[PDB]
């Protein structure tokens, strides 16, 4: 809608002391669709980039008004305000997390535009059902990180869109290789990649060696703090978290809707609501396998990025009473 961009072209953006997008512990719960378009044009505007990148003010609107719709209004979860949040911890992990200070300008927008760009087109089934479906998508991608290619794909396709072109003002070495930390950003968002690269990391950490000037450790880096800007919604104060998790759980059990209809199986637990009261024992279990170490270590970065952590463990504990 041509209204619809002219409408937030034209909006006055309140700061970002007002929109409150500098705290870990954000809600977009109370926010219009509007309001969170002018939150996404303030944090590209505070972190430097649409200074440094010479960007026009009505193609980042268009653009961010185009990955928006660009999320399926029928997914529980993995809509447009997940990924909006995860931007907004983004932008609250660069900013009070201290972390803007040890990436380039490039790297920050590269990490903007993944963060808002990485579910994109998210049908609301895993990976796994599409293999099982022989989705044409799966087949594109021999059955590895399906989703998150055809999510990069989806970010290509607008950034490459008439009139929706923020990189344009790139030259063609910052372009390449924004378009490369942009498509590995969203690769790692894959939780299969984040399992298989993270030990490196953590040893990396434990051993002193973590250097942010070795090209390898900052692409592992990068994955990194994708991860922990994805799994941020765990760490929220705890009614925020607790109405998250249910749409979590939405999603997972709408997909084994499916997976009994469509496949004629028992869905397993994760995806059966049949066995909704696994939900708190398996909230435990993966804050303590996949969530707890991520920011611990990404405190261990940087002690600012504390609150992700504080969070994480309180909600663990909320958690382990419900279930326990
Ligand atoms: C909440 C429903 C039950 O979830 C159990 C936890 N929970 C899981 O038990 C789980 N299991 C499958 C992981 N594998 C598939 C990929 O390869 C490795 C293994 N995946 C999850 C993914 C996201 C969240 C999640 C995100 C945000 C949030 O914010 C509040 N809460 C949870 N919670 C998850
Ligand atoms: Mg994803
Ligand atoms: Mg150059
Ligand atoms: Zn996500």
């Amino acid at each position: 809608e041509t209204r619809e961009l002219q409408s937030l072209a034209a909006a006055v953006v309140p700061s970002a002391q007002t929109l409150k997008i500098t705290d870990f512990s954000f809600s977009d719960f109370e926010l219009s669709d509007l309001e969170t378009a002018l939150c996404t044009i303030r944090m590209f505007t505070d972190l430097n980039l649409v200074q440094n990148f010479q960007m026009k003010h009505e193609v980042l609107c268009r653009w961010i008004l185009s990955v928006k719709k660009n999320y399926r209004k029928n997914v529980a979860y993995h809509n447009w305000r997940h990924a909006f949040n995860t931007a907004q911890c983004m932008f609250a992990a660069l900013k009070a997390g201290k972390i803007q200070n040890k990436l380039t300008d490039l790297e920050i927008l590269a990490l903007l535009i993944a963060a808002l760009s990485h579910d994109l087109d998210h049908p609301g089934v895993s990976n796994q059902f599409l293999i099982n479906t022989n989705s044409e998508l799966a087949l594109m991608y021999n059955d590895e990180s399906v989703l998150e290619h055809h999510h990069f794909d989806q970010c290509l396709m607008i950034l490459n869109s008439p009139g929706n072109q923020i990189l344009s003002g790139l030259s063609i070495e910052e372009y390449k290789t924004t378009l490369k930390i942009i498509k590995q950003a969203i690769l790692a968002t894959d939780l299969a990649l984040y399992i298989k690269r993270r030990g490196e990391f953590f040893e990396l950490i434990r051993k002193n060696q973590f250097n942010l000037e070795d090209p390898h450790e900052k692409e592992l880096f990068l994955a990194m703090l994708m991860t922990a800007c994805d799994l941020s919604a765990i760490t929220k104060p705890w009614p925020i978290q607790q109405r998250i998790a249910e749409l979590v759980a939405t999603e997972f059990f709408d997909q084994g809707d499916r997976e009994r209809k469509e496949l004629n199986i028992e869905p397993t637990d994760l995806m059966n609501r049949e066995k909704k009261n696994k939900i708190p024992s398996m909230q435990v279990g993966f804050i303590d396998a996949i969530c707890l170490q991520l920011y611990e270590a990404l405190t261990h970065v940087s002690e600012d990025c504390f609150p992700l952590l504080d969070g994480c463990r309180k909600n663990r504990q909320k958690w382990q009473a419900l279930a326990e």
